[PDB]
């Protein structure tokens, strides 16, 4: 307070190195104003005395194109660390300011402050500005829901849906969708405008769109193996039954077309979705984009099946078999419209990652490792002529342990061997490593596996059942986006119309007298 | 017995299926004519024999013999081998994990809804 | 301490850091810097490093009688040293122990079975 | 502790002059003729708000 009454300036910018840092570790960011540097450092003193003095530019922007509410948004961390006081700076500092300038203001990548949060995945910031409501009169129009009636326990309430609903780009819904920096999506579409916008869309045109995705899946499936399996077989002759080369003037052959103009409309698609989603990552590849990978490989040997017929190579009919073993397999991607089965298959994703791979990483080892050492043990069967060993060669000793394991065949120690009891010791301590140890260890970390996953996978589902309504949405035209609009228009204040969205609830604890209502008539009026 | 039956064993039936009658048509697809040896050629020489060959692989019985009258080998071990793994590593292994969570949460009010 | 295995009192030497100005010089953590939140710390390492004998990481490591070997690693100074060695040196002689140990089973698998 | 224990067996087999090129730390002027040899680790705290003192260096940012 001595140094601001004698003179200092109050709009400097400290843009040194230190201050706008390369990693996380050398420096420190606050937004490079010595207002910014008072609310990130909870003093809240100091940030009253800023803001009543005259020469304080509050709209002013850094290097980064950043105000004082995009480098609040920057330091926000989680309430085990850094308990709630940017939240409670972020509500000071934009009551005195009194208008919508610093909300919609964009920095040099282009976003708001609302648009900063999703990107970064700040939970706990977006769920303050979702649902802002202020209470007071001069200040209520700064709000994002407002209480349209209430009676008694019963209210009334609209959530704004301006940057937050696909209308616009690089809306609030896409970003938080389409993340693959952050961590918590799928506890980020719990929050409240976000979590029954995508219920409004599902029941409109998407679980629709999600049937005909089925049925025209299913039928290309079912007309694919049944032009494979009853195929004109004759070793002198080898016609390929699809594209119709014969004038047998037999109708019904446009299921023989309907496997080939329907495996170059996933092939071109699906190789755009590849090519518009980058991952650059070996992780983002098996969690966001493996069936746009496995629609493509199969609609790939569908082709390469046809172009191998008009060369004649005769290994069409290997790419059709990998092709149609590859596409019932793919009938589980569309058990996410079902909320039960769709549970089941996040199961069987991580289970595969978690505990399948280390085991046949380990049983390859002790498979190959003793299928030599009982190879190199057997003699040479000259003597008997045919027959007198099974673990002859080093392909025959691994199969006969891997028939051992899976419980099938006949169990011979009478072999060929040099030595027999160093022949049974071998054979005994694989029982032991595998059937008692490996094999019943499994078992026992799969029930870990599901233990921690069984809190989590509902909200998991949500995040895939998402994305699939979303990738619907930008494919219908523009007309038909008008006719499933989402909202309504509703007068706010003397000329101020939002299109909100209107969310009921009971509530029977905290009584109060009701003010800040928009509608006296508390009853649905058409 | 009730409540293992209505959550854990009709989504196994549904998955399993999918995969038995997924590899069957496949496999059944891929062996040749049988009149170079005139019987007993391929035991995987139709859709409901090459079913009913995966059913037994599973449940335990049986023999699996690999010199059938494949024109491709190689393939038929792969499809084969990629049958056990889904079946008898995954699916026979984890409805055993899971029936523990059930058993874990109904063993709470199983009194109850017995009186 | 680290000879009996007293994790609490040696959490307390090796972190010890004295405010008041005449008797700093008895401390073993210093500061170095601090801006706000951030700060930069620096601990001794005069006989807790394998530059002498009987230091006190290769006490830790070697003890055969203590049962908590494993939870006196996790302390601060011992948990950024032995991360320091893995990324300079250590990491790339426990791959030159793979490859010529791998190299060696492959050249005796092939001579006897090749007999 | 089973990584820790490779770790320091590969230290004991490589030459006395391999040690001074791969030794941590670093020499720190603590007081008046006090250099000790020691190891940097940096924190980053939002509860316990202070005023410092007791620090070595004024300027904060890393020299050299
Ligand atoms: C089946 C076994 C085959 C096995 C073969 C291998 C397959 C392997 C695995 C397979 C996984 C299981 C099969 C996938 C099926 C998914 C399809 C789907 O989305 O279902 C959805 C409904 O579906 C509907 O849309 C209802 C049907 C009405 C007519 C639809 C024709 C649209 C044209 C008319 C358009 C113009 C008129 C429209 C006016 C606006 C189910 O969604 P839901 O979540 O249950 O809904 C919420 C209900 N709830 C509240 C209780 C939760
Ligand atoms: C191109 C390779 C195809 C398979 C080849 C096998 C070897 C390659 C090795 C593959 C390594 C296996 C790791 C899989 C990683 C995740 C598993 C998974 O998605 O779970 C899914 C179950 O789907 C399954 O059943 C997975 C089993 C894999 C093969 C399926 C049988 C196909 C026969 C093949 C024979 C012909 C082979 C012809 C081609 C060589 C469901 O889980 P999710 O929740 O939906 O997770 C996806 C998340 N996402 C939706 C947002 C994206
Ligand atoms: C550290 C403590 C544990 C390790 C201890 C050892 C440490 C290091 C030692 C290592 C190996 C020392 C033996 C090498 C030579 C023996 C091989 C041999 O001649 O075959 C012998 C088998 O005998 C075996 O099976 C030996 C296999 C290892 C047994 C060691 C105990 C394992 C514990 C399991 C305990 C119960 C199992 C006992 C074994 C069944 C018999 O020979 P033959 O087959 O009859 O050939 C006849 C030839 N003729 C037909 C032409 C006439
Ligand atoms: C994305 C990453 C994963 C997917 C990668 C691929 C992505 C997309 C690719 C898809 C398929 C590409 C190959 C199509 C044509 C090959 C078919 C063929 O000719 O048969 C070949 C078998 O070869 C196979 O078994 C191929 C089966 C798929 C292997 C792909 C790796 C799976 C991972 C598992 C890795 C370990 C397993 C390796 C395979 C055992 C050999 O032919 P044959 O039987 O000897 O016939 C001889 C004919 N004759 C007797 C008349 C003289
Ligand atoms: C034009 C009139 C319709 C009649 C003909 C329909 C022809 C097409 C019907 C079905 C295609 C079958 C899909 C199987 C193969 C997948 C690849 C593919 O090419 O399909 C694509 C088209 O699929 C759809 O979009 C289904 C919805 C129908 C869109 C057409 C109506 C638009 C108007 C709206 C009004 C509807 C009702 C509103 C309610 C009143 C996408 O399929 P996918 O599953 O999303 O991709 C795979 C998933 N993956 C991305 C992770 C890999
Ligand atoms: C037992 C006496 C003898 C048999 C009876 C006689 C035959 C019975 C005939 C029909 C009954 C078959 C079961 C349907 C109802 C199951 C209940 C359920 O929760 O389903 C769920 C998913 O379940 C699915 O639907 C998965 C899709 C698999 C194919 C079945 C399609 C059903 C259409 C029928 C065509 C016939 C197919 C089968 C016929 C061979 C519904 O989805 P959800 O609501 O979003 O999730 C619920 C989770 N929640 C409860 C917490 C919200
Ligand atoms: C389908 C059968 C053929 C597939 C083979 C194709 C190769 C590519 C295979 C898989 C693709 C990439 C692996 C998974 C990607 C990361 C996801 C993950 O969680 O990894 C996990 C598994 O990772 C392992 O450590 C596996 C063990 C060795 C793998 C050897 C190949 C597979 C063995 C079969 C063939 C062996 C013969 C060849 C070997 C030279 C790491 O464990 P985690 O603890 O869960 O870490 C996650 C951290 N978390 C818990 C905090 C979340
Ligand atoms: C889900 C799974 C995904 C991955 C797929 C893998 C799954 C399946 C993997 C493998 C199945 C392979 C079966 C045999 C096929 C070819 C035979 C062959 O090449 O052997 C040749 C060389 O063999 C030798 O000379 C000895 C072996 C050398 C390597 C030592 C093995 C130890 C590796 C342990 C650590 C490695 C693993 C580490 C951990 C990962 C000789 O062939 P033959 O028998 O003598 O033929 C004689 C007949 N003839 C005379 C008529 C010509
Ligand atoms: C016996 C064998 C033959 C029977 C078949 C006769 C058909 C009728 C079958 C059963 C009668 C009706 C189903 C159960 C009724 C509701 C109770 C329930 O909990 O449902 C559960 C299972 O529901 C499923 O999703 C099963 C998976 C698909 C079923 C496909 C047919 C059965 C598979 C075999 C044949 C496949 C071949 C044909 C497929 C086309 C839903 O899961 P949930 O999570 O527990 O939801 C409860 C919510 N809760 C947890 C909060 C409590
Ligand atoms: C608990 C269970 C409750 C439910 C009961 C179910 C349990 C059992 C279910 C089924 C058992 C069936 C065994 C065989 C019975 C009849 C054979 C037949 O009709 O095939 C005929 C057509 O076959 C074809 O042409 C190819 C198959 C077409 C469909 C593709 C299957 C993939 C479905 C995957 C997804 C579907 C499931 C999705 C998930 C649910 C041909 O017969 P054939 O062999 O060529 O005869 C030749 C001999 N002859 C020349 C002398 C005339
Ligand atoms: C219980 C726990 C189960 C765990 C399973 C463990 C996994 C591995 C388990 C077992 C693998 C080994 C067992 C059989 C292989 C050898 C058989 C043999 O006799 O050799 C054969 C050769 O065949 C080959 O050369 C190809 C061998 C690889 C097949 C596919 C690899 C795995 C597929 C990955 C699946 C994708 C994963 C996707 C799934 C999500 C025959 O050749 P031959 O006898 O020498 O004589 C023929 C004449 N010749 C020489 C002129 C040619
Ligand atoms: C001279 C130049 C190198 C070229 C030739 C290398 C020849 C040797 C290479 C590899 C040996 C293979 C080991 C397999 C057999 C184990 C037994 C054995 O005798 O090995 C011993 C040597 O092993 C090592 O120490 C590996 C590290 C290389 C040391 C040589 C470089 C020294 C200079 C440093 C600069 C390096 C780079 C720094 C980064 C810039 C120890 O192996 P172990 O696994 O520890 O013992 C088994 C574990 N157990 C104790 C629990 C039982
Ligand atoms: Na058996
Ligand atoms: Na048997
Ligand atoms: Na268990």
């Amino acid at each position: 307070a001595v140094l601001i009454a004698a003179g200092a300036d109050v709009n400097a910018h400290a843009k040194g190195v230190f201050f706008n840092p390369k990693y996380q570790h050398e420096g420190f960011y606050f937004g490079e104003t010595p207002l910014a540097l008072a609310a990130c450092t909870n003093q809240p003193e100091i940030v009253q005395l800023l803001m009543e003095n005259e020469q304080t530019d509050i709209t002013s922007q850094d290097s980064r194109g950043n105000n004082i509410l995009h480098a609040l948004v920057t330091v926000a961390e989680d309430f085990k660390t850094q308990n709630d006081f940017v939240k409670r700076m972020y509500d000071m500092i934009l009551l005195r300011s009194g208008n919508w300038e610093l909300e919609t203001m964009r920095n040099n990548d282009g976003l708001t402050p609302l648009q900063l949060a999703a990107k970064m995945g700040k939970a706990e910031i977006l769920k303050y500005i979702l649902s802002r409501e202020i209470k007071e009169k001069p200040l209520r129009s700064l709000s994002r829901k407002f209480t349209d009636w209430a009676y008694g326990p019963v209210s009334s309430s609209l959530y704004d849906l301006t940057n937050v609903d696909t209308t616009t780009d690089n809306s609030v819904l896409e970003i938080i969708v389409y993340n693959t920096n952050i961590d918590n999506r799928h506890e980020m579409l719990t929050l409240e405008p976000l979590h029954t916008l995508l219920h409004t869309k599902w029941k409109k045109f998407a679980k629709y769109m999600f049937f005909l995705s089925f049925c025209f899946y299913f039928f290309y499936n079912i007309t694919l193996t049944l032009v494979s399996y009853y195929r004109p077989r004759e070793d002198e002759d080898l016609p390929h039954p699809l594209a119709l080369t014969h004038k047998m003037s037999w109708l019904q052959l446009l299921g023989r077309m309907f496997v080939l103009i329907w495996a170059t409309c996933i092939s071109v698609k699906e190789g755009i979705a590849i090519f518009l989603l980058r991952p650059s990552d070996l992780q983002s590849i098996l969690s966001d984009a493996w069936f746009h990978f496995v629609f493509f490989v199969q609609a790939v040997l569908v082709i390469l099946s046809v172009f191998l017929y008009l060369f004649a190579y005769k290994e069409y009919l290997a790419c059709l078999v990998l092709a149609m073993a590859l596409g019932w397999a793919n009938m589980l991607y569309y058990t996410r419209g079902f909320q039960s089965m769709g549970m089941y298959s996040v199961m069987i994703q991580k289970v595969i990652l978690h505990d399948v791979l280390k085991f046949l990483f380990v049983y390859i080892l002790f498979l190959l490792g003793f299928g030599v050492a009982l190879a190199s043990l057997i003699e040479k069967c000259s003597k008997d002529k045919k027959d007198c060993s099974s673990y002859g060669s080093f392909s025959d000793a691994v199969l006969e342990l891997f028939k051992l394991t899976i419980g099938l065949g006949d169990l011979n120690i009478q072999q060929n061997s040099t030595y027999p009891i160093l022949f049974l010791f071998l054979l005994i301590t694989y029982v032991i490593l595998t059937f008692v140890l490996l094999l019943n260890m499994l078992i026992a970390l799969m029930g870990e596996t599901v233990e921690n996953v069984s809190k989590e996978s509902e909200r998991i589902w949500r995040l895939q059942r998402a994305r699939t309504i979303l990738e619907f949405e930008k494919m219908l035209p523009e007309w038909l986006r008008s006719r499933f609009r989402m909202g309504e228009l509703c007068k706010v204040a003397d000329e101020d119309f939002r299109l909100c969205l209107r969310i009921n609830e009971v509530k029977w604890t905290e009584w109060k007298t009701h003010v800040s209502f928009l509608n006296e008539d508390p009853g649905p009026i058409r």
